[PDB]
């Protein structure tokens, strides 16, 4: 609302109420096509999301936890002493690509491109996605993953080469029988658009995710409330 850059200015004023949210993913994992939609609200004053998907093609064949890193860090709450390091507002409205390659552990991999920009006032993510050499009796083709997600810190840094940003970090699924299932994600950030971004120094984000189901849904569904903020600068 009142920041000495202006810079910071513009990208705080796109994202100073509730902002709706649309999800589009075309996916294949090993000759399975799917796709997913979603829709809800982001405030980042708060750093919440609230989101529905919905598979639209049927029975989703992966486990929802594996598309959650999937399925907008935009909506991210950075403290104010924080705002000058914030590349992911920076970037919009045109917006920018979020690639990552997510390999699990002892099976396949994800490889993902996304573009995140506004239509309009609505912010979209339209993701595709393909997954390579995953097994059939695996945790993720064989549904052996449990229906929650565990809060995470991830490490953000500058890549000034690129003008954009890369992260690498290890999530663990919990499995159905106690154990778990790492994946282990890297990820690429560019601007869509070329004006100036703001180059981050180094810093982390804390998430937390909650997910859900609507009890009046008869699709296959998930409900997903998630909290992300900005840390690790004193």
């Amino acid at each position: 609302h009142h920041h000495t850059d202006p810079m910071v200015s513009k990208g705080e004023e796109l994202f100073t109420g509730v902002v709706p949210i649309l999800v589009e993913l075309d996916g294949d994992v090993n000759g399975h096509k799917f796709s997913v939609s979603g829709e809800g609200e982001g405030d980042a004053t708060y750093g919440k999301l609230t989101l529905k998907f919905i598979c639209t093609t049927g029975k989703l064949p992966v486990p929802w936890p594996t598309l959650v890193t999937t399925l907008v860090l935009c909506f991210s709450r950075y403290p104010d002493h924080m705002k000058q390091h914030d590349f992911f507002k920076s970037a919009m409205p045109e917006g920018y690509v979020q690639e990552r390659t997510i390999f699990f552990k002892d099976d396949g991999n994800y490889k993902t491109r996304a573009e995140v920009k506004f239509e309009g006032d609505t912010l979209v993510n339209r993701i595709e996605l393909k997954g390579i050499d995953f097994k059939e009796d695996g945790n993720i083709l064989g549904h052996k993953l449990e229906y929650n997600y565990n809060s995470h810190n991830v490490y953000i840094m500058a890549d000034k080469q690129k003008n954009g940003i890369k992260s690498n970090f290890k999530i663990r699924h919990n499995i159905e029988d106690g154990s778990v299932q790492l994946a282990d994600h890297y990820q690429q950030n560019t601007p869509i658009g070329d004006g100036p971004v703001l180059l981050p120094d180094n810093h982390y984000l804390s998430t937390q995710s909650k997910l859900s189901k609507d009890p009046n849904e008869k699709r296959d569904h998930m409900v997903l409330l998630e909290f992300v903020t900005a840390a690790g600068i004193t």
